[PDB]
C-alpha cells in the first residue's frame, strides 16, 4: 500500500473539470516553486470557474486565467512577482498529459497540459506535474473541441472545483478560502 509509494511525484489534485476529472501528481521535490504556487492556489480557490482559454490540436490546452483573457495569471502567489523556471533532466515534455507552467516570458499562474508529445517545450517551460493513466481519457476530449479565433474554444471547458488530495508543503497556509 501507500507506504511503498514508488512514484517520485509528492503532492496530488484533482482538477474537477466540465469535462470530467484530472488527477494531476506534482513534482513538488523537483519544482517546489511552481508546485508550491499551484497547490496554494487551488487551496485558495484561484481556479474555481477559470476557463482553458486555448487548445492547440496534438500540442497544448491552456488555463489558470481568471480573466479568461489568456493575458492574466500574473498574481502570483509570492507577493506577486514572477518566478524562475524550473527544470529537471528527468523531466521532458515527452508524453500527453505533463502539466507545465505557462508564460505570456516570466512564470504566473496559468499552466498548460500537453495534448501530444511536444520536444519543443523541453528547458525553456517548468513542467511540474502530470495527469494520472486514468483520468488521461478526459484530457484527450479537450484534443476534439472546435476551435476559434486565436485557438479559443468556441465552448471553453472549465474548472468547476479543485481538491487537494495529499498537499505536499506543511507548511503552506492558503491566504483565503475558496468562495
Amino acid at each position: 500500500e501507500n507506504l511503498y509509494f514508488q512514484g517520485s511525484t509528492r503532492g496530488k489534485v484533482v482538477l474537477h473539470t466540465s469535462l470530467g476529472d484530472l488527477d494531476v501528481e506534482l513534482w513538488a521535490r523537483e519544482c517546489p516553486l511552481a508546485c508550491r504556487n499551484f497547490v496554494q492556489l487551488c487551496l485558495e480557490g484561484y481556479y474555481v470557474n477559470t476557463i482553458f482559454h486555448r487548445v492547440v490540436k496534438d500540442f497544448i490546452v491552456q488555463g489558470g486565467d481568471p480573466t479568461g483573457t489568456g493575458r492574466g495569471g500574473a498574481d502570483t502567489t509570492f507577493d506577486g512577482k514572477p518566478f524562475d523556471v524550473e527544470t529537471h533532466p528527468r523531466l521532458k515534455f515527452r508524453y500527453r498529459g505533463l502539466v507545465g507552467v505557462a508564460n505570456l516570458g516570466t512564470n504566473g499562474n496559468q499552466f498548460f497540459i500537453t495534448l501530444a508529445r511536444a520536444d519543443v517545450l523541453n528547458n525553456a517551460y517548468t513542467l511540474f506535474g502530470k495527469v494520472t493513466g486514468h483520468t488521461l481519457y478526459n484530457l484527450m476530449k479537450f484534443n476534439d473541441l472546435e476551435v476559434g479565433k486565436e485557438d479559443r474554444p468556441m465552448t471553453p471547458p472549465f474548472i468547476k472545483s479543485v481538491d487537494v488530495l495529499w498537499n505536499p508543503f506543511e507548511d503552506l497556509v492558503p491566504r483565503r478560502l475558496p468562495d
